């Protein structure tokens, strides 16, 4: 058996969508991508200029893209089937895009929509921002549930439970980064969320693991969740908690989205705010030539431990002559981001380097991340759509016969060109409080995640692109593996075509994984490429999805 695409016999005549629209208060939305002002046919709405407007930023995670109902941010999806830089004349197609869009209210809408695919036999996809680097919130002929739109949030003072007394945020699926800041700003709290503002907090970011500047502090963001608020395949509204559908709880927080159910909502834990600590320490090649440069890269490697341990974290830019980190001290105030800092400045200065450091101390955490990461509220954060990963072990960095095998990994990558320079984060998220979750076990080991990002070029034939996206996936990433062994891959920053998935994403969790995802979802009305259970399903040379 195989779902339904445009075109088959079986596919949903006229009425039947006027049916479900009408069941759905006029929030269905037959799907146009953005681009199709770019294009002549079978839109009619060619506009030039607001073409050149989307040719601007396009390979840029703006909040105009995000906003659209039925598109996604990766170029390697869009796939040249409506973009901005073809011709006009090419006609503008879905192609990977969902055919039909439901903006989804509440959970009446998503339990209506959900009957309707298990009725008709219609490839159900869920989509939030469309950050997804692996295609996961997307797909042909698909109805997609957009949660984006689900932007309620509620402060808790004092939540109260076994596994958590303190204050919390109710967040609605749809809630991006930047809005939980300002939510949590306004209270004089913090949240742990992503690097990137427009990213998703309730969906596959919290879903996935999802790391932060904050981890060192509270650690990751699966770490933080409180309770989910979900409606399952048979259309149940359910809550999942560490004490109540808590096989559940445990699956979502790190599970990774799209497979398990649909999250409405999400409570998580709130932080005090404070001072935060921040510098600029930038280093390079120029004077002292680059083996050395190197052996400070991995000494700078070495000296994070007891600056991770104390609840601060560096996120940086390795390039193959110089290193830019940003550094995040929650509560350090001057003297004190001096004393983190002096350690790896003595390092340094100890082998001819002349750094560049400039320290500062912000009044507040929003202000400390929008310094760095800004300009508020939405960034500019570029979209490698090539994005590979490695969670690589403190053990691996402390043991420097070890961290000699990382170094010539990231000096191997730093000389190519497309992937190059790439950013890491630095964590340590062992032995602080949460409740049992699926976060792979990598992470309370790790202490790097790293994240080496081809670029796309719209300058090169889709050949190239695809020879790109290939190399990454079997020759860049088990390359990135082989180097790291004890280590993993975050799910969430990965390629589509890399074979290792389950292992890698999942380790020894995936058992209990699948028998969570067979309990709530028997019948696999929820796929995603690499998702618990995914492989149930493959995808044909036409992107028709059939039961294996
Ligand atoms: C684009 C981008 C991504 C980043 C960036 N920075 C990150 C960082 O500093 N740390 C990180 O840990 N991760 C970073 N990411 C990655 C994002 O964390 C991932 O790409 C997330 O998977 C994206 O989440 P979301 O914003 O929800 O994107 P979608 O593509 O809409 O969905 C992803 C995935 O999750 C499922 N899903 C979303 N929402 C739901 C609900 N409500 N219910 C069920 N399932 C859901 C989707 O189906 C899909 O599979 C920096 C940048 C620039
Ligand atoms: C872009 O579209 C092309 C087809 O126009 C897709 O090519 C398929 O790729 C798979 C492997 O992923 C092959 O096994 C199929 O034979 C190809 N199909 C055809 C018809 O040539 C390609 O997958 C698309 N890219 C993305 C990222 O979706
Ligand atoms: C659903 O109904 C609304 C309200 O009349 C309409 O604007 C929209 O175009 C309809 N959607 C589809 C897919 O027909
Ligand atoms: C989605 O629904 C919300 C609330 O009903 C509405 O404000 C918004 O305009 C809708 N979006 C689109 C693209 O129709």
């Amino acid at each position: 058996s195989c779902r339904v695409l445009p075109g088959d016999a079986a596919w949903p005549s006229s009425r039947d969508w006027a049916k479900l629209n009408k069941t759905l208060n006029g929030h269905l939305i037959a799907t146009v991508p953005q681009a199709s002002v770019c294009h002549k046919s079978p839109f009619g709405q060619y506009d030039a200029q607001a073409c050149e407007e989307l040719k601007s930023s396009w390979d840029i995670s703006t909040i105009t893209h995000v906003n659209a109902p039925g598109d996604v941010l990766s170029q390697n999806f869009q796939n040249y089937s409506c973009v901005p830089f073809t011709d006009p004349s090419q006609p503008c197609q879905l192609g990977n895009y969902p055919s039909y869009v439901v903006n989804v209210t509440g959970a009446a809408d998503v339990q209506a929509a959900l009957k309707f695919a298990q009725k008709h036999n219609v490839r159900i996809v869920i989509k939030n921002t469309g950050h997804d680097y692996l295609g996961k919130s997307t797909g042909k002929g698909a109805l997609s549930l957009w949660m984006h739109n689900l932007k309620s949030t509620k402060f808790i003072k004092n939540y109260k439970a076994p596994y958590y007394k303190g204050p919390a945020a109710k967040l609605g699926a749809g809630v991006e980064g930047f809005e939980a800041y300002a939510m949590a700003n306004s209270t004089g709290h913090r949240i742990v969320g992503g690097t990137c503002p427009t990213v998703g907090i309730v969906g596959g970011y919290t879903q996935g693991g999802g790391h932060s500047i904050l981890s060192s502090s509270y650690g990751v963001a699966a770490d933080n969740v409180l309770e989910w608020e979900v409606v399952t395949a048979d259309g149940r509204h359910l809550v999942a908690t560490p004490t109540r559908n808590s096989d559940l709880y445990w699956a979502l927080s790190g599970g990774g989205g799209g497979t398990f159910a649909v999250v409405l909502s999400m409570t998580a834990r709130l932080h005090r705010d404070g001072i935060v600590g921040g510098t600029l320490l930038g280093f390079n090649d120029s004077a002292v030539g680059n083996e050395v440069y190197w052996e400070a890269v991995a000494a700078f490697h070495a000296l994070l431990p007891d600056f991770l341990d104390g609840g601060n974290s560096f996120t940086y830019s390795v390039g193959n002559n110089s290193l830019t980190a940003y550094g995040t001290m929650p509560g350090a105030d001057r003297d004190a981001v001096d004393r983190l800092l002096r350690p790896f400045l003595d390092d340094l200065a100890s082998r001819g380097i002349t750094p560049v450091v400039q320290p500062r101390v912000s009044t507040n955490y929003y202000d400390h991340f929008f310094t760095y990461l800004g300009p508020a509220p939405y960034g500019n954060a570029a979209y490698f759509p090539f994005t590979n990963s490695r969670i690589i072990p403190r053990s691996l960095v402390t043991d420097p016969k070890s961290n000699a095998v990382v170094t010539d990994l990231f000096r191997n990558i730093s000389q190519v060109p497309a992937f190059s320079p790439f950013y890491c984060d630095s964590f340590s998220v062992a032995d602080k409080p949460h409740p049992a979750n699926s976060l792979h076990p990598a992470w309370r080991t790790g202490m790097l995640l790293c994240a080496p990002a081809g670029s796309w070029d719209w300058d090169a034939s889709p050949e190239e692109m695809a020879a790109r996206d290939r190399y990454a996936a079997e020759t860049l990433q088990p390359m990135m593996d082989a180097a790291t062994p004890g280590g993993s891959v975050y799910l969430n920053e990965a390629n589509h075509l890399y074979a290792n998935w389950k292992e890698s994403f999942y380790g020894d969790n995936y058992a209990r994984l699948l028998r969570v995802k067979k309990k709530y979802d028997p019948d696999s009305v929820f796929y995603v490429k690499t998702g618990v259970g995914s492989e149930v399903w493959d995808v044909d040379a036409t992107g028709r999805l059939c039961r294996a």
